[PDB]
RNA sequence: GACCGAUAGUGAACCAGUACCGUGAGGGAAAGGUGAAAAGCACCCCGGAAGGGGAGUGAAAGAGAUCCUGAAACCGUGUGCCUACAAGUAGUCAGAGCCCGUUAACGGGUGAUGGCGUGCCUUUUGUAGAAUGAACCGGCGAGUUACGAUCCCGUGCAAGGUUAAGCAGAAGAUGCGGAGCCGCAGCGAAAGCGAGUCUGAAUAGGGCGCAUGAGUACGUGGUCGUAGACCCGAAACCAGGUGAUCUACCCAUGUCCAGGGUGAAGUUCAGGUAACACUGAAUGGAGGCCCGAACCCACGCACGUUGAAAAGUGCGGGGAUGAGGUGUGGGUAGGGGUGAAAUGCCAAUCGAACCUGGAGAUAGCUGGUUCUCUCCGAAAUAGCUUUAGGGCUAGCCUCAAGGUAAGAGUCUUGGAGGUAGAGCACUGAUUGGACUAGGGGCCGGUUACCGAAUUCAGUCAAACUCCGAAUGCCAAUGACUUAUCCUUGGGAGUCAGACUGCGAGUGAUAAGAUCCGUAGUCGAAAGGGAAACAGCCCAGACCGCCAGCUAAGGUCCCAAAGUAUACGUUAAGUGGAAAAGGAUGUGGAGUUGCUUAGACAACUGGUCGAGUGACUCUGCGCCGAAAAUGUACCGGGGCUAAACGUAUCACCGAAGCUGCGGACUGUUCGAACAGUGGUAGGAGAGCGUUCUAAGGGCUGUGAAGCCAGACCGGAAGGACUGGUGGAGCGCUUAGAAGUGAGAAUGCCGGU
RNA sequence: AAGGAACUCGGCAAAAUGACCCCGUAACUUCGGGAGAAGGGGUGCUCUGUUAGGGUGCAAGCCCGAGAGAGCCGCAGUGAAUAGGCCCAGGCGACUGUUUAGCAAAAACACAGGUCUCUGCGAAGCCGUAAGGCGAAGUAUAGGGGCUGACGCCUGCCCGGUGCUGGAAGGUUAAGAGGAGCGCUUAGCGUAAGCGAAGGUGCGAAUUGAAGCCCCAGUAAACGGCGGCCGUAACUAUAACGGUCCUAAGGUAGCGAAAUUCCUUGUCGGGUAAGUUCCGACCCGCACGAAAGGCGCAACGAUCUGGGCACUGUCUCAACGAGAGACUCGGUGAAAUUAUAGUACCUGUGAAGAUGCAGGUUACCCGCGACAGGACGGAAAGACCCCGUGGAGCUUUACUGCAGCC
RNA sequence: UGGGGCGGUCGCCUCCUAAAAGGUAACGGAGGCGCCCAAAGGUUCCCUCAGAAUGGUUGGAAAUCAUUCGCAGAGUGUAAAGGCACAAGGGAGCUUGACUGCGAGACCUACAAGUCGAGCAGGGACGAAAGUCGGGCUUAGUGAUCCGGUGGUUCCGCAUGGAAGGGCCAUCGCUCAACGGAUAAAAGCUACCCCGGGGAUAACAGGCUUAUCUCCCCCAAGAGUCCACAUCGACGGGGAGGUUUGGCACCUCGAUGUCGGCUCAUCGCAUCCUGGGGCUGUAGUCAGUCCCAAGGGUUGGGCUGUUCGCCCAUUAAAGCGGUACGCGAGCUGGGUUCAGAACGUCGUGAGACAGUUCGGUCCCUAUCCGUCGCGGGCGCAGGAAAUUUGAGAGGAGCUGUCCUUAGUACGAGAGGACCGGGAUGGACGCACCGCUGGUGUACCAGUUGUUCUGCCAAGGGCAUCGCUGGGUAGCUAUGUGCGGACGGGAUAAGUGCUGAAAGCAUCUAAGCAUGAAGCCCCCCUCAAGAUGAGAUUUCCCAUUCCGCAAGGAAGUAAGAUCCCUGAAAGAUGAUCAGGUUGAUAGGUCUGAGGUGGAAGUGUGGCGACACAUGGAGCUGACAGAUACUAAUCGAUCGAGGACUUAAC
RNA sequence: GCGGGGUGGAGCAGUUCGGUAGCUCGUCGGGCUCAUAACCCGAAGGUCGCAGGUUCAAAUCCUGCCCCCGCAA
């Protein structure tokens, strides 16, 4: 009696860890989320050589 | 004093802040009554005494010291009826026999036997429930009060109504007191304007108002707000204190450890060396050393487990000169201390001690909430919700006041719509044939090699439609019938629903499953049937009757009524449990092959001598058919009808309906008609308890209380008589409430 | 009796061992131990005997006292009571010690030893608001804190992240200093519109202004971390070797199916007739690893684990006996529980598991000694699960704060 | 929220579910939206689309033309539905009505909101005019309040004038997307845990269902040398059971204790063994499959907590299930899920498991029914003492090996029977103590320590009965004897005989047999409360009172009890042997069995000790005898026999 | 069913935000050497897994389809 409930209670604890990790990560990003630094564009043009 | 009267009122009426409980702060009871007067039972008898039986005192001793009254539980004694073949929610209805004789009544007690019948409460869709609560009896124990708001009702005055504090006065009535409050005027955010005003450019429209008018003061009642706010109940939080006489650690000063063993360093001697080293003996007496009592500890097992003991005993076990045991006196205190660290320990309490206070913390949760009858009578739904077992608005109920006839049923007529069915005209899916562009595999020419598209026929669709109902829905006009309906306001409860039939989804076209639509019953519905069986069938209990007719369902016995009538079927106890499938079971229709030119069968083409084969539909049966305590799907007996089908007629059968009698409610005009189940809940009318006022009484020639009884009223309830009791108590009208108990693992007492 | 662990989760419990003397005693070792290892033998009484010898004493005489020989008795001589069972092997902890008073004594805590770090003395650290204290009447060979835990051999790589330490300029930043300016107000100017001094007043920018942070180095017995893919050797198979990607760096020694191995009762060897346990190896380490230390390890342990011997009522399989209860009599006399009970069985029905309902079956009335199938028995308003916009303890880069510190 | 969690969802639009008005749920089936357009809006005017065939330079299936056919097969910004070809689809001219104030009246609706709207006024666009225009073919494209920003303003301005500040109108700021929005501001652990509730809600067992599971079938492609159906049974189809995995959430949260084991069983049959049969690809021995059959039986160990499973060794066999996965007020407590601790792993962490490991309190005196035993009462038409019948109930029910038949039948051999006789075991049961043993606490003996009887000798107490060696009665198994034997009756499956219906055939319809360890008996035990109270033999005898009777009372008869001595009986009652003309118990005497040579004395020895007297002495329960002691005297209870009929 | 990958021969970027297809090694050809390696000089090798859309332009954005790898299975 209560076999699966016991094991499923354990499962629910693992879920709570995921939810907490998620929530904290989201909150941390909102507090401090550096944007990716500018990737300077590269001008490219070549005077193709003639014969 | 419309305050209490010994469980009340102070905790304390009494030698009570006592007894008792706690180390302490602190907590904290129980317990009143002789008589007018002790006149408190001289004397005698039984007894060791207690306790009795007389005799005396007294109005009374059945007033004799827990001494007014003396209920119930509970415990006994005697006996009028019944009881040892009986299956019991304990009664109720019927009923002999026996025994009595009353509030004199179509009486009382008991009860062989027959019928019927699973407590009360709470909580539930649903409880006899094996869900909850109560051992029993008694007492106590829960919507109250203050101040505001609003509505109804009553009264006074009325376009007005009314005073508050305060001052005089019986703690009163009343007089004075007009400040203030509400209303008569509204509109606008406001300036402001005013029967109008605001918006707007507007004499427009529209909103809110006016014309269509009643308020106010006080009282009663309903509800609401703020207060503990109907009563009981947390785990907790915070504040101030009390604890280290237990236990943790520390500090100071004491004290305890029977006996035995092992033999460290060092030292000495002897040997040894050039010297040392080295070797052997002896001495020596180290150690969180060894073995083992006291003492301390607590490893295993048994026992104990309403214990001898709220942690022990018995048999073994570990340490036992050490980081040892223990005494005395001290220290550290809870947002703290102490911890060789277990969240362990800090007075049998520790993830935050104990006591008191804030405090009646809060509890959308559980439990409880006390007299009676009558009128009406739900909901378990929608929306929103840090919402889902809560709440709010609507729906559904009730009361009152208005409108009033505006409601409803049916018929007739009109209309909106795309479901069932059907259909392929579109969109998808799809079968066969034809015709086929191409596509691939073969040498640009072909394969029956994939094949687009076209066409012919043929299927199919919740999210296909050229079509398209039945019902249901919205209206209109009459007619016939019925009595509802709407507006405003007061009060609610309900938001867990259940099953059954039908139409669907989810599921597996399972579920007493789940979610909607629709109708019913239950919930909140007793009675009859289905053996028992909320939801199925029949049918709605105001009450009495030893009257009648019926419904579902029945009629051989249990058990009321047909062993009814007529015609067939079944042989399986089918009826009284299930499929695919199998089968010369049997009944009834129909078709067809052959047949006295002689069949089928059997006999060596003939003998023989009247039937013989196949198939379709259909009624009732058969096999397929094995579960666990015990026949075990007919309720039982039992049944060959007492089963099944068809038809007919009788009778039985409810609390349905009818007849007779009574009560009440409503409607219309004392009559008639109609109605009278009920949970949550609304409304009305009453009974009873305590106290007050005013009248009128009762009571020592016996009050209240208590105990009986066969009386009275529709209920709550009220009398009368007798016994006990020994001094208070009813009745009528009105008023005010500590006003009604069977349940709260309620509190206290008794048993 | 016979058997002897066949019992059982497990030799739990009991049995067996036990004193003194003599002989004898292994692996291993930290050279002390292990060790009472283990395994054996002896034990009574009598006579040689106030013994050989020893203590006391002036001596007599008192005590102590081995060893033998020679005999006697019994089933048996520490004749009773009291007094280790032992051996082999492994895991963990070194050890003695300490711990959940009252379900855990242990591998947990402590420990000596190791290391890191703080502290120059009014030390750091700690208690307190402060004074005043502990530290300490101490002074870096001392004191506090963290981690590890005797001893032996060792303790590898990574400073990118986080912490700590040290820097130097610079960037960012508060109060406080500064008050450019702007608004309001109004003497006055004006036909008005509007402008507007001074004063007052409401805002106020530049500039200035520390630590911290940013930045740069170091530090791992600081908190921590310690990888993927591809190819390659003349049988094959594996790769000493090579390529590339990523990282701060990719796990070294040692150990390994483990207190760690899910698959798994891995495979192999040993032990048994039979071994999911055990021991020895192997290494595809789900998910070892070097001071939350790695690997060994004598001694120690009421530690955990497996195997032998002894021994037995643990068992095959139960029997008998003793005492105390039970039972009868005399005395005394509770408790939990309890809606009232004249309180059967079967099948069924029902809130789906009935003493109580239905249909049958069975049953004369009342007890006593016994057993526990039922009364969903008693006890404790379930601790599991879910719910409540309940509580408390704890954690942190949750939110908001406070002390402390700079 | 078909427990919670994860996943998914949360507001709005379209369709289907939705049952032809509207509305209508589920974590039902499909999709879209959080915009876009300055023209893709308004108006005025004009206008048809897709596709196919044919003709044509590049040109190709498909670009552009041209003709014919061609209801929409197109398009309509953006999903779907409803519309649209007097277009809402395409093109062109001018413009901004994608206006301001509004708004009769309606739809929808709990509210808050949302939707439609003629018409009026102001000032405009297009148009010759009528007239149309308050965005788009229609239906999504959005967010309350509070609080801030901005613009306007015949509003207010706290003595007054200003101002500060506010109001009104317009407008902006929320993926407040959990979209009717808790605060401006918020994550976890609890195994150290606690409270209030719920069977409204998880689970076990129960109930319903039966997808799955187990078992059984239908069809028959086939496999099987041929041959579907000896055996096996593809592709499909139909059931039963309620042991499995599930679905549901109906009972239980003011408690229905768990897996495994132990003790004790009980039931079903889907039969593991034994019994009886059909078919066989059954020669014999063996087997295969199916039918009947539930009477009895159905092992001991190693490993593991285990169930299970593997293994070892047996057995005739090592059956499958139900009983709350039977059985914890019957036991155990090893596994698992309390508090401690540790490893691996995860986490910053408290801690946790996707894994392990060592240690960890099992309470209750039985009221009722039930079950096993034992009594008392009454009844059974007189009162007693014995012996009995059997309605009915319980018990028992198993089986191996060997010898013989017979090396026969059978077979090429190998091997090797049926049936019928006979012996002897295993397990199990009943009884009993003569035998073998156990026990034997009032028996006998040996012996240690100490204390006592004054000492010696001889003994007593205590030390587990001090210990040790024996042992009577009784009680006992492991010991012994015996049992399940012979068979009858009726049947099951099966085998048939005669025999029609249906000139044949046929076990069947009438009729007649056979045939199982099973059923009813036989065998053992209880049994007349069998209220239906039975039957037989024997004994006692009609009393005395009252009362009119019915009936009542009092002494007794036969007989029994109280009381007493006891055991062959026993918890107590009861039962049985006895109670003085009695051997009932004790004692006494004589024995048995048991122990094993007493004490005293003498002799031998220095002594411990040995020997003789002497199979001695001692001896609980056992046997026989014997009144020596106790069973005294007494008391109590116990019939006089109802009525009716029939036959005598 | 739920996720991750397919870029010259190997290992890897670039993909979100469209703009010449790349880095390291390797392969091939020619030198150097007696010859091989190293070294030096040139070149080839992917139209970004496949097939269609969108766009002036797609490895990159969209639609389908096929492989590889993890789990569950
Ligand atoms: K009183
Ligand atoms: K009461
Ligand atoms: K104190
Ligand atoms: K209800
Ligand atoms: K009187
Ligand atoms: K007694
Ligand atoms: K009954
Ligand atoms: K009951
Ligand atoms: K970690
Ligand atoms: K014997
Ligand atoms: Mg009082
Ligand atoms: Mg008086
Ligand atoms: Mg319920
Ligand atoms: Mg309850
Ligand atoms: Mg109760
Ligand atoms: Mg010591
Ligand atoms: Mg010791
Ligand atoms: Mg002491
Ligand atoms: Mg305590
Ligand atoms: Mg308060
Ligand atoms: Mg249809
Ligand atoms: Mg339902
Ligand atoms: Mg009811
Ligand atoms: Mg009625
Ligand atoms: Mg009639
Ligand atoms: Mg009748
Ligand atoms: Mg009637
Ligand atoms: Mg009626
Ligand atoms: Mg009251
Ligand atoms: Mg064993
Ligand atoms: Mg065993
Ligand atoms: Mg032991
Ligand atoms: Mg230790
Ligand atoms: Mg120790
Ligand atoms: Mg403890
Ligand atoms: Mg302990
Ligand atoms: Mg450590
Ligand atoms: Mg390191
Ligand atoms: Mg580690
Ligand atoms: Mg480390
Ligand atoms: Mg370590
Ligand atoms: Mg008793
Ligand atoms: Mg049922
Ligand atoms: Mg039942
Ligand atoms: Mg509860
Ligand atoms: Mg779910
Ligand atoms: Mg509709
Ligand atoms: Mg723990
Ligand atoms: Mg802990
Ligand atoms: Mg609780
Ligand atoms: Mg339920
Ligand atoms: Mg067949
Ligand atoms: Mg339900
Ligand atoms: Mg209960
Ligand atoms: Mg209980
Ligand atoms: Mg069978
Ligand atoms: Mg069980
Ligand atoms: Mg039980
Ligand atoms: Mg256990
Ligand atoms: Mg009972
Ligand atoms: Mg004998
Ligand atoms: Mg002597
Ligand atoms: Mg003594």
């Amino acid at each position: 009696i209560g076999f699966k409930e016991y094991h499923r209670v354990k499962a629910k604890k693992l879920d709570n860890q995921v939810k907490s990790k998620m929530k904290r990560l989201q909150n941390e990003l909102n507090k401090h989320k550096l944007e990716k630094p500018n990737e300077e564009a590269a001008v490219r043009f070549q005077f193709d050589s003639h014969g």
